[PDB]
């Protein structure tokens, strides 16, 4: 049922239904969760098992996700530093969460935007398109190449 896609051995991508499989998350040694929605609950919050961060974003043609990139990168590095996995999820098409993942692959693994997309698309086959998010990833790639971010 639940597919917590490992983009990297410690970085996982999923949707709303994936984020509710508590046993798999604990078996995968996940200790950090990034919820990239305004309206979904922080699943399992009252159990005190994970560190949470909500990026309150919608899946629209006007939503600004670039503003949250640097905040999400620090949370991922914090999980990376202590040997724990991080799950980033949103909803069915994983448009929002896949944008943050690709951006991290561009920033921390030095993948190009295109190669990062093919990397994620190969492991997570169902990704809904968002031209607004594609444009932001393109602007982010140029800023990386110009050493501006
Ligand atoms: C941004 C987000 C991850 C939410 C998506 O929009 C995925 S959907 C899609 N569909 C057709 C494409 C064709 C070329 C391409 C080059 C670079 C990056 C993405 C694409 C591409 N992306």
């Amino acid at each position: 049922m639940a597919e917590l896609t490992p983009i990297l051995p410690f970085l996982f991508l999923g949707n709303e239904q994936d984020a509710q499989d508590l046993d798999t998350m604990q078996r995968l040694n996940i200790g950090y969760v990034i919820n990239v929605t305004t309206h979904l609950p922080l699943y399992h919050y009252e159990k005190g098992l994970f560190n949470y961060k909500r990026l309150p974003a919608t899946d629209s043609n006007k939503q600004n996700l670039r503003q949250y990139f640097e905040e999400a990168f620090e949370f991922i590095e914090e999980a990376h530093q202590c040997g724990k996995g991080l799950l980033i999820h949103c909803q069915a098409g994983v448009s929002r969460s896949a944008t943050i993942v690709i951006a991290y692959l561009m920033k921390h693994t030095r993948m190009t935007m295109t190669d990062a997309y093919k990397f994620v698309k190969g492991k997570r086959p169902i990704i809904s398109p968002n031209l607004n998010f594609m444009g932001q990833l393109l602007e982010f790639e140029e800023d990386l190449n110009n050493g501006v971010t």
